[PDB]
RNA sequence: UUUUUUUUUUUUUUUUUUUUUUUUUUCUCCUCUUUUUUUUUUUU
């Protein structure tokens, strides 16, 4: 008896086009764990432009799952 | 030196009654365009 808040893991398909565009300018990423997701993200820092990080994490933020309550 | 007479303002009053807002039409009718539908997160 309580009420908790979950984020069940995502699946590859919202990542597919993401990976595509990562596979368009340089960056190699992989999808096996939120640890290595976040790591292989935060390193990629395109030198001659600022928008890249914002934009990439924002399409990443169009990918993922939901947060809903349960007893 | 000029007398006498020719009516006037309809009579009547001591009758019972058990309803009720309104009121009566007008037909079927092509909604145009990046999408699956996004979604955690924190500061109110």
């Amino acid at each position: 008896q309580a009420l908790l808040r979950q984020h069940p893991p995502p699946h590859q398909e919202f990542f597919s086009e993401l990976r595509e565009c990562a596979k368009a300018k340089g960056f190699f990423i992989d999808t096996r764990s939120n640890k290595t997701l976040a790591d292989s993200l935060d390193n990629a820092n395109d030198p001659h432009d600022p928008i890249v990080n914002r934009l990439l994490r924002s399409m990443a933020t169009q990918a993922m799952s939901n947060a809903l309550y349960f007893s």
